[PDB]
């Protein structure tokens, strides 16, 4: 299997929990969750990663995990997310039409990696009008592309970043930038805020690295108290909402030369006339590092950058 040509372990000094840093008990406690999921047929998504990531969103507790584990199989069959890289694909020259539409006034879009070697994603909110995007796209829609990413993510990016960083990636580093938006708008997504919340702390657990909320107006710590509401406090604790000072933040967690010039960073495309917004340059683009999973597809059709 592909496992076998990447990292299974984290580095030593990751978090607790963590692939090859367990302690005596959750090294027992992943030995019975296996064989309870063994015992009910299960055959995909057991190795070590997916587990540990179950076990640590119920703090360890084997039955809650087997639960959460049971109900993330269903979902995904039901949802169509064992197939929807290939569903994609067999309707790429469509899906990229419409993607690039919004690309522009909606940027999303993975450039390198932080210090610990997590995929570097970005998210620019400022530019989007509400009315203009309703009329071009629907939030499932959009569930359906936060649901794909994930998927390329786990099959694309986590392989190749592991074997550039010599040790297994699980999470990536999130920076979403609000500079220009209207608090109106942000109460208004609310719900669909809360759609994003559960498909990714109910399926895709523990996939949240770091993420950096930048540029956010006054109030915005007003809006936010509508979101924690729905998150789990582990997510909570993931979440930084930076000041004035967020450059120095992000250079503590970032090279510079992977960081974008207006982050503070040296970052810049090879080519200055190209879009941020229609890149994505990492460790799943370099040959080097890219294994028997293939290269992952290129989302923005013939815009796509990879440089």
């Amino acid at each position: 299997s592909i496992l076998d040509t990447y990292p299974q372990i984290c580095s030593p000094n990751a978090l607790p929990g963590t692939p090859g840093n367990l302690t005596k008990e959750q090294e027992e406690a992943l030995l019975q969750f296996r064989s309870i999921l063994l015992e009910k047929n299960y055959k995909e998504r057991l190795d070590d990663s997916t587990l540990l990531r179950f076990l640590r969103a119920r703090k360890f507790d084997i039955n809650a995990s087997v639960e959460m584990f049971v109900e993330t199989e269903r979902w995904r069959e039901e949802y169509g997310a064992n197939t929807i890289i290939e569903d994609y694909e067999n309707n790429k020259e469509a899906e990229d039409k419409e993607r690039i539409k919004l690309a522009k006034m909606y940027p999303q879009y993975y450039h390198h990696v932080d210090k610990d070697g997590r995929p570097l994603y970005f998210e620019e909110l400022g530019g989007i009008n509400l009315k203009k995007m309703y009329k071009i796209t629907t939030e499932k829609q959009m569930l359906r592309n936060l649901v794909k990413e994930y998927e390329l993510f786990a099959t694309y990016r986590v392989p190749a970043c592991s074997r550039r960083a010599g040790y297994l990636i699980e999470t990536s580093c999130t920076v979403l930038d609000l500079k220009g938006i209207s608090l109106s708008n942000a109460y208004h997504v609310l719900s669909y805020i809360k759609d994003v919340a559960d498909i990714s702390q109910n399926y895709y657990p523990e996939r949240m690295g770091k993420f950096y909320i930048i540029h956010s107006p006054f109030g915005f710590s007003t809006m936010f108290k509508m979101v924690k509401p729905f998150l789990d406090p582990v997510t909570v604790s993931k979440i930084f909402i930076l000041g004035s000072s967020y450059k120095k933040e992000l250079l503590k967690q970032i090279p510079i030369e992977n960081l974008p010039v207006k982050y503070g960073g040296t970052s810049v495309l090879h080519n200055p006339n190209d879009k941020f917004y229609y890149s994505d340059i990492g460790p799943w683009r370099d040959p080097r590092y890219i294994g028997p999973e293939g290269e992952i597809p290129n989302i923005f059709g013939k815009f796509t950058v990879t440089s």
